[PDB]
């Protein structure tokens, strides 16, 4: 039960870019700073009214990286006298942005909270480590890949594929059944795309091409040509006959998103349009070897609090890590495939880490207007074994 | 505008502070974290069980494993893995950022007790290789990018840190021989408190390579410091400027703890309280003159507990760069016997995410040692920020 009441007044995302793809030369300070000057607009939010501004950012891929938040608040006319901070819960970042805005907005240390969550994959750095001091002849000095080496849990030493096998051995998901999983989201994808159910959402960025300028619009990393014969035909990637290949895993890609909230009182004061009132919010801890079943506890917890069921939530997104990573959350929570997902995910458009958590929300926010439902719910597992979930009310 | 429950500290532990390339380089940000986390559950007589959220500043992503931190801090230490971990990033203010979403989270009954900590790795900044993922022209000037250097400039301004610090020092008049006084100062208070046992309760010893010994004094501390070596150093940013090497923070690594916990966390598990947050405030500021930061914080989190600086028994603005600190000294017109009263950052060195830890560790203990009320700590925050945070003394 939020203290005050907590209003989304806009929700905004950019186009995912693909990794090497249309928008890899975009820090990921530029693309929060897209979507939330798209969110500005879009809210008729003026910059001025923004007291707080919470940025969700998990690997660190521009020189300037560390003063992100600050950074996309100044670049956006959001006054100097306003604090900005950038978070961590790594895949879980975007959906924690928001949380912390809520928190703020509840203990009356904020009134207008610009949450964004963002991350550019296709720069991540190699970088060098242990020479500032000397070297010793002989010694096997990596230009490590910083992305790659992030993508293992070195605390239980398990690239997060492994973890999502581990699920599909668990709970029993065969190959067959992740092929039709990732067969499915890229459909939805598309379907939603040419259905303009990505419209009122998407933050068009203008990219570089051979053709010259162009407005990127549209989702790089989706595949709508996909057939499941084509899927049935990858090889595994991390283990011999298991479950993950390049096909129905999430692909690693640039994006961002920008949700903004607001107190009662702000919505009152300024004139603002709240699309809708955040319900409830949990975040569970769990085990790093199984990492993506975090939305199992964090929407069972979270639905708790707010005194609601699963079979009250009109939608569910449940971030598509891995095919069998998703499928064994649908399986322990016994979550309706025609609620779920609806309008596909990350195996369609990609997973850029800090971005996905604001996209899930921002397209909750208009698909649950659209359809005119009463409450949804997105989540998403989290990397070193946690999860979130966010509860949203239409208005 | 009081904290909506009481939050008490009940553990307050920091590490010595090593020198760059010193004791303590071979120690990851998230290894100094779990010494500090370790030392204060100890000292707290704080069962891992009881620990309901883990919150880490930390500022550069200095290790392979760093987007885990806040994570592998948690589960290293022995906390259930169902206990959920955030890492966050206010640049300098990290330390004591962390300490006010823990206040935040038990505010609105998220949790009730809170592993809050701050940690810096400096001297495993790596260098970065950017953009040679997607090809190379022919001609392209690649560099092997120091991470560390590049990131104390702020790109939005285009300013070194240490010329923020010369804009204040032009702006209030300060002369490069009273910066050149106050560092001197710094030395000797350092000195005279450590020689004193004013570090004893604090500190969190780390066993290093020499053979094997007992680290438990700052390694960055220059205690033969004399105005004449300081008045040789050249100004190292600007033609007759007033910052050097001698009167700026050094580069360094450190971490602390602080542990923090509700009135009824205290009650049901028997805690003795050390002292009580009363109130803090984070507040932006010019980047021009980031180090101006802690003015509007200070007043701030004044305004906010009911409180006035003849209220504090002891102030600590971290000392950034000489003239920074006494721009601050100036507007807000410190009595400087009770501010920085036992040396800071110019003699025991900036570990980014670990000052605003030590800080409050310092004040917690410094101020029971003097048998005082009350006590703020501060920082002024790179790209234009500062935070500050008051405590209370309880019996």
């Amino acid at each position: 039960a939020l203290l005050r009441g907590v209003f989304v007044v806009a929700a905004k995302r950019t186009p995912f870019g693909a990794y090497g793809g249309l928008l890899k030369d975009f820090t990921a300070t530029d693309l929060s700073e897209f979507a939330a000057k798209a969110a500005l607009s879009a809210g008729k939010v003026s910059p001025e009214t923004v007291d707080s501004v919470i940025m969700g950012n998990v690997l660190q891929s521009s020189s300037d990286a560390i003063y992100l938040a600050r950074h996309v608040g100044l670049r956006v006319g959001i006054p100097k006298e306003t604090p900005a901070l950038t978070i961590n819960r790594l895949c879980g970042s975007g959906f924690q942005s928001i949380v912390n805005g809520c928190q703020e907005i509840c203990v009356k240390e904020a009134e207008v909270v610009l949450c964004g969550g963002t991350e550019s994959m296709s720069q991540a750095p190699y970088c060098v480590r242990n020479v500032r001091f000397g070297t010793k002849l002989g010694s096997d000095i990596k230009l490590e890949d910083s992305l790659w080496v992030s993508l293992t849990d070195q605390h239980v030493q398990l690239p997060m594929a492994m973890t999502a096998e581990n699920l599909a051995v668990k709970h029993k998901i065969s190959r067959e059944e992740c092929d039709k999983y990732a067969l499915q989201s890229q459909q939805r994808w598309k379907a939603a795309n040419d259905a303009g159910y990505f419209n009122d959402e998407m933050a068009p960025i203008e990219v570089k091409t051979k053709k010259g300028k162009q407005t990127m619009q549209v989702d790089e990393h989706a595949r709508p040509q996909t057939t499941l014969e084509q899927l049935q035909k990858l090889p595994p990637v991390f283990k011999k006959d298991g479950t993950v290949t390049a096909g129905n895993a999430s692909g690693v890609a640039d994006g961002a998103g920008a949700v903004i909230i607001a107190s009662e009182d702000a919505v009152k004061k300024h004139n603002f349009t709240p699309l809708a009132r955040i319900v409830g919010y949990f975040v569970s801890g769990c085990d790093p070897s199984i990492m993506g079943i975090g939305p199992v506890p964090a929407i069972s917890g979270a639905l708790k609090k707010a005194g609601l069921s699963l079979k009250d939530m009109d939608l569910v997104e449940v971030n598509e890590a891995f095919a069998p990573q998703y499928l064994a959350v649908e399986r322990s929570l016994d979550l309706d495939i025609s609620k779920t997902n609806v309008n596909g995910g990350a195996i369609a458009l990609g997973h850029p880490l800090g971005g996905s958590g604001s996209r899930i929300t921002a397209h909750l926010v208009h698909e649950l207007r659209r359809r005119g439902g009463k409450y949804a719910v997105g989540s998403a597992c989290i990397g070193g074994g946690q999860g979130i979930a966010v509860i949203i009310q239409s208005t």
